[PDB]
């Protein structure tokens, strides 16, 4: 949900 590119390198 927000994880997925938050522990990624996004928001």
């Amino acid at each position: 949900i927000k994880e997925n590119l938050k522990d990624c390198g996004l928001f």
